[PDB]
């Protein structure tokens, strides 16, 4: 297989033993300046780059030509072409919105909202309040229905109750908004006014009852688990038995997120008249109907939620609209095209393969830690072993065929594809957690360990070069994805995953001599790290970025052990002039390739949790034997330091 690293990345006037960073990186700094728009740039962010151009080369291939009715391609070729297609979206103007705007017009007893409001919710709206399932905080294989505080066009409740004047204008574009979209839709003017106030008057209530953003992030503090009839007599005026029916949601009992926030909507449910409650749902279709209809529309929304709101100055192009649509609603299914052209099965089983040996070794390393007492290890063993894998792609894809995507209108296709979007999670109310499903799509560049849930999840997307390459050998492979995953993996068994048992509940599994022992060991690298100088006269923070020096010490020492048992009773061939122990560590570093400003040297030594790429490299392998042995590392190496001042905590 190819050697993987590359010449052009290697600054080979350094001396591997003085600064290996420098050694096996600092062409690729030379070779990718920054731009200016940047503060870092390093391979993690090339890939990025390089990911976003894959997509969009995807989805116009697939758009460029017609496929099967029904399959996954037609689907997206067609969301994508009916996106792009302006005559027509310019031509139909708002009347694709006229089905829901007549049948708000229809509401004639407030007692009929009970129904109307999980209609809304099923097409992706979510007037008043918004609900959603997932899996109980307080019951990690179960999932819960629950409500949360919402039904805010600007989101944030700041917005609507600060006086200062720079507020206020947002406010006053906000009203300016409303009633011109309103007259966009036909609304007379005089209408369009007195349909705004009732808008404002409406969100400004909701805004005055909601929490602010800090105190709602606390999952186990925004939880409030009651029975249906429970949460029947806390908001009589709706009828939650017909709500959850017609979500097809069959519980119960529920969590009411914020119960203040609920008590309101059940005031403004009875203070509020008919007419103006319509005029609020009214709003609530136009302002989620605003990106998928005629330019006009969209050049208005724009407007406000792109100039005023977040200081844009210029709109998107539609094909990049199109796409975060297709993107955005159709993610999965474009996942099966992305790996189908980028990572196939037989990349995803080696994947699967080196996971399965980065466990093997890593629970190898476990039986004999000198931290840990010998039930401690059986349980960290039981844990490790029930680790839920998610490489490359789903084994479970989710099934399409009930979205039907076809020539009617943009505005209808998008609706149906919330409509599956939405039924699919609420499905999930009655079912156990599936720890098959993926949360993530196989194109996105993202990965991690969930302590939460005991699931690894490395992505097709970030399983590239310089992480990943399929046509590398196993050298390149373990010594840079291997040794990420490995870091992952020990967030299964730090000072954070100790708090969580294999099934992702809370429960502190270490004895309290695990505890003392792990920060006697753990005091050897924070202290190692607090006496580099990561610039002249610049101490790093040993102790807030140990959670992150800990996992790539282990990530390093688990990956070379598995790929060491990889490759044992193979021929050893140099490649480049290097040994595959010395590929490993020269793949390693240039996971963390990187250029970054001075400025931004310093401010992530302030607020980053993750050390610099540098030493990432540099305060990490003096610490691992099999670096010396690999590159002749010596007590005369400005790098080296003593046997036993290396840590041993994995
Ligand atoms: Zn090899
Ligand atoms: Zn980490």
């Amino acid at each position: 297989d190819d050697v993987g690293i590359r010449i052009e990345n290697l600054d080979t006037t350094a001396n591997p033993g003085t600064d290996f960073y420098q050694y096996a990186c600092g062409g690729w700094i030379k070779n990718h300046p920054l731009t200016g728009e940047y503060s870092r740039f390093g391979s993690f962010d090339k890939l990025s780059e390089d990911n976003r151009e894959q997509l969009k080369s995807l989805i116009e291939e697939i758009a460029g030509k017609e496929h099967e009715h029904g399959t996954v391609a037609q689907k997206i070729g067609d969301l994508y072409n009916i996106a792009m297609d302006s005559t027509k979206l310019n031509a139909d103007g708002t009347s694709p919105l006229k089905p829901w705007l007549d049948k708000i017009a229809t509401l004639n007893d407030k007692a009929e909202l009970s129904t109307f409001l999980a209609e809304m919710k099923l097409s992706g709206m979510s007037p008043f309040f918004s609900v959603y399932v997932d899996a109980d905080v307080m019951d990690s294989k179960k999932n819960i229905f629950s409500t949360y505080q919402g039904g805010l066009s600007l989101g944030q409740r700041d917005y609507y109750l600060e006086e200062d004047e720079s507020t206020m204008k947002i406010r006053n574009e906000f009203k300016n908004h409303v009633v011109k979209m309103f007259e966009l839709f036909g609304i007379p003017g005089e209408q369009a006014q007195r349909q705004m106030e009732d808008v404002m008057r409406i969100e400004t209530r909701l805004a005055k009852s909601h929490f602010d953003k800090v105190k709602t992030r606390d999952p186990y503090a925004n939880y409030h688990k009651m029975t249906v009839d429970e949460l029947q007599k806390l908001v009589p005026n709706i009828d939650w038995t017909k709500f959850l029916a017609a979500l097809n949601v069959q519980i119960k009992e529920l969590s009411v997120s914020q119960e203040e926030p609920m008590v309101e909507v059940n005031k403004l449910i009875a203070e509020e008249p008919l007419n103006a409650i319509r005029s609020y749902l009214s709003w609530k279709a136009i302002d989620h109907a605003a990106s998928y209809l005629s330019d006009e529309i969209y050049a208005q929304n724009f407007e406000f939620y792109g100039k005023v709101l977040s200081g844009k100055t210029e709109m998107q192009p539609r094909w990049k609209r199109a796409q975060a649509s297709v993107n955005d609603c159709l993610g999965e299914a474009v996942g099966q095209l992305y790996v189908a052209k980028y990572f196939p099965p037989e990349a995803k089983e080696r994947m699967v393969n080196l996971v399965h040996n980065l466990q093997n070794a890593y629970a190898e390393r476990i039986r004999n830690l000198d931290w840990m007492g010998d039930s401690t290890k059986a349980k960290a063993i039981d844990k490790l072993n029930a680790f839920y894998v998610k490489i490359g792609y789903p084994d479970k894809w989710k099934d399409y065929t009930s979205l039907e995507i076809k020539k009617d209108s943009y505005f209808a296709n998008i609706e149906r594809a919330v409509q599956f979007a939405m039924r699919e999670m609420l499905d999930k109310a009655a079912k156990p957690v599936d720890r098959d499903e993926w949360y993530m799509t196989p194109q996105t560049v993202n990965a991690y360990y969930n302590p939460t849930t005991n699931e690894i999840c490395f992505p097709a997307g970030i399983l590239q070069y310089p992480f990943f390459d399929m046509n590398a050998d196993d050298a390149f492979n373990y010594g840079a994805i291997g040794v990420v995953i490995g870091h992952e993996m020990t967030h299964g068994f730090d000072d954070q995953g100790r708090q969580f048992d294999k099934d992702g509940n809370l429960k502190d599994w270490w004895t309290a001599s695990d505890a003392e022992k792990f920060q006697e060991r753990a005091k050897v690298m924070s202290d190692f790290f607090d006496n580099i100088e990561v610039a002249p006269g610049v101490h790093a923070n040993g102790k807030f970025t140990l959670g992150e020096t800990l996992a790539d010490y282990g990530g390093l020492q688990i990956s070379y052990q598995a790929f060491k048992n990889a490759i044992a009773g193979k021929t050893l061939e140099n490649k480049l002039g290097f040994t595959p122990d010395q590929r490993f560590f020269l793949a390693y570093a240039g996971v963390w390739a990187g250029n970054i400003r001075d400025e931004e040297i310093l401010r992530r030594t302030k607020t980053d949790p993750h050390a610099l790429g540098k030493w990432r490299v540099d305060g990490e392998l003096p610490h691992i034997d099999a670096w010396y042995q690999a590159f002749g590392i010596t007590e005369n190496s400005p790098m080296y330091i003593a046997k036993e001042k290396r840590v041993t905590i994995w």
